[PDB]
């Protein structure tokens, strides 16, 4: 079911099998981290277009013992053979996203598996053999697919029809429909090999060199030395405060936390509870806020190891006011340029503001969350950049490679320019909300740049409007990053949309799904966990109740 309640454990994932697997891990004494790993593998199996060991993600973990919140950063790095103008042709103009998404240089160094390694060596309590076996037997013996997978295959037949993925997903040229069984023998082989040799086989073994060869064959410049040079990082979350709660989220190289918190700070003083959850005022103010935030994102966000992001000025109260001057109910801001936070901050941008064309299909990830009986809290957002990533299947291994490096700017000079060993700017937002410095909520969503809007709104809907968790998730969302791009979910009143367009907005004719939030609420005063999965997909929440003497 989409909503469940537990007392000793709780799991919320995008695929039911992964949910029941993680729940099983919790059931026989495992913790939230073990479950997180098992769920990662199960998601690799059942939803290979969203997450994988050929991709990367951000894993937020709240430790039950040390009471510390840390982040396993497994973002992909560019090879040192990667160049700033590698997204430009010989004529100095931007290669279309359709070709960029599938090319060799779009592939970054996969970091997921090493992230799982670090997580297992820090908080792991069960043998990873046990954690990977169910996924192995899920790829070996097959499984009946869901509607999301089938629709994804049918919508991306063309990308899959040029790689080693056809003979698996397009048997005779026909995509596997809902109910069809998906068998992945080669994937099972890779999982078994990893079960044998560990991460060694991936980063210093046959799998690595194979990935290298197929990448170079697709025009890439990645070497096995690039793989063997890779290490995950550990990040301290970015902190904000909203209506008495402390919010912990993802800092650079992700843009999620900073500007989600910025949107919160910007819209807080308008008190949206004053208006109706489907009124003109709320939607309008949301849009006006998002424009400013994304405007800043397009100019000030990038890998902190390479460029300086002005966090301190992006969240400064006086700066927030200065930007709030541009937000009003009586008019619409038609000149949406990035603000100047550097006033309120020591330092100077070591780059320039470089305009980018908006040729970006927006990609989808997967987010999941786990909670155990020891106060450990896991909120993991993992991704290959887009559905099936590049589409490139590692030959003989049945593994999809990401196109994460497209998250870089096509035109160099900016903070998010292509640099070697540099991590591309992400929009993912794994987030944990605390009260009295103790975890009470988990928020996270997939869908590239829209994620920030999905989380924000959700959080808003939960605290400003005080709605229930499922109501906060299911409450229709909107998205806009410019005066040209607008999206709205099914649920917005037609007259309100029409008036919004009369005010200068550009909402389209038909609605689309925005994000997919899985969340876990921690009710300590009732000693239970509540799990909710978004209806946008076939997500699932499963609770765990363990008897004493067990
Ligand atoms: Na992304």
């Amino acid at each position: 079911d989409k909503v469940a309640v537990g007392k000793d454990g709780m799991v919320a994932t995008a695929h039911p099998l992964a949910s029941k697997i993680g729940a099983e891990v919790l059931k026989k004494g495992g913790n939230a981290i073990d479950a997180a790993i098992a769920i990662q593998y199960a998601l690799n199996v059942t939803e290979p277009m969203m997450s994988g060991i050929g991709g990367g993600g951000f894993m937020m973990v709240y430790d039950g013992e040390t009471k510390e919140t840390s982040i396993i950063n497994s973002r992909e790095r560019a090879p040192e053979g990667a160049k700033p103008d590698m997204f430009l042709d010989e004529d100095g103009k931007v290669i279309p996203f359709s070709e960029r998404s599938r090319h060799g240089n779009a592939v970054g160094v996969p970091g997921t598996l090493k992230g799982l390694e670090a997580a297992h060596k820090k908080w792991g309590t069960k043998k990873m053999e046990d954690l990977i076996s169910p996924s192995i037997k899920l790829t070996e013996e097959g499984f009946p697919i869901d509607s999301v997978l089938a629709d994804a295959i049918k919508d991306h037949q063309d990308k899959l029809s040029k790689t080693a993925a056809k003979d698996i997903f397009l048997p005779d040229g026909e995509p596997l429909k809902e109910g069809d069984i998906l068998v992945q023998k080669d994937m099972a082989k890779t999982f078994k090999l990893i079960r044998k040799e560990g991460s060694k086989a991936f980063y210093d073994g046959e799998i690595g060199r194979a990935i290298a060869d197929v990448v170079q064959d697709f025009g890439g410049s990645m070497t096995p030395d690039d793989l063997s040079r890779y290490e995950v990082t550990t990040d301290k979350p970015i902190w904000g405060e909203y209506h008495g709660y402390d919010i912990a989220s993802m800092p650079p190289p992700s843009s999620g936390g900073v500007f989600m918190l910025q949107m919160l700070k910007l819209i807080d003083d308008f008190h949206l509870s004053q208006y109706d959850p489907k009124s003109f005022e709320k939607y309008h103010l949301l849009a006006e806020t998002m424009h400013l935030s994304y405007a800043d994102r397009a100019a000030y966000a990038g890998d902190p190891e390479f460029v300086d992001v002005p966090l301190r000025g992006l969240l400064d109260p006086d700066y927030i006011k200065e930007r709030q001057k541009l937000i009003s109910l009586d008019s619409m801001n038609r000149d949406v340029k990035e603000g100047d936070p550097w006033k309120y901050e020591e330092g100077e941008p070591n780059y320039e503001i470089v305009p980018q064309p908006e040729d970006k299909t927006i990609g989808e990830a997967t987010h999941f969350t786990v909670t155990d009986q020891w106060g450990n809290v896991v909120s993991y957002t993992t991704t290959i950049e887009q559905l099936f990533g590049t589409g490139i299947l590692v030959p003989g291994y049945g593994l999809f490679l990401n196109n994460e490096l497209t998250d870089f700017d096509a035109i160099p000079g900016g903070a998010n320019e292509v640099q070697p060993n540099k991590r591309p700017l992400s929009s993912m937002t794994p987030t944990i909300v605390f009260k009295d410095e103790k975890p009470v909520l988990t928020v996270g969503s997939p869908g590239g740049t829209t994620i920030i809007a999905s989380v924000f709104q959700t959080i808003l809907n939960y605290f400003e409007y005080g709605m229930s968790l499922q109501d906060a998730i299911e409450e229709p969302r909107i998205y806009t990053n410019s005066l040209t791009s607008y999206r709205y979910e099914s649920g917005m009143p037609e007259d309100v949309r029409r008036k919004l367009n009369d005010f200068g907005h550009k909402f389209g004719s038909n609605p689309v799904d925005i994000g997919n939030v899985q969340s876990i609420f921690i009710d300590r005063e009732n000693k239970t966990f509540m799990g909710v999965a978004d209806s946008s997909r076939n997500g699932t929440a499963v609770g765990v109740n363990i008897k004493t003497s067990a």
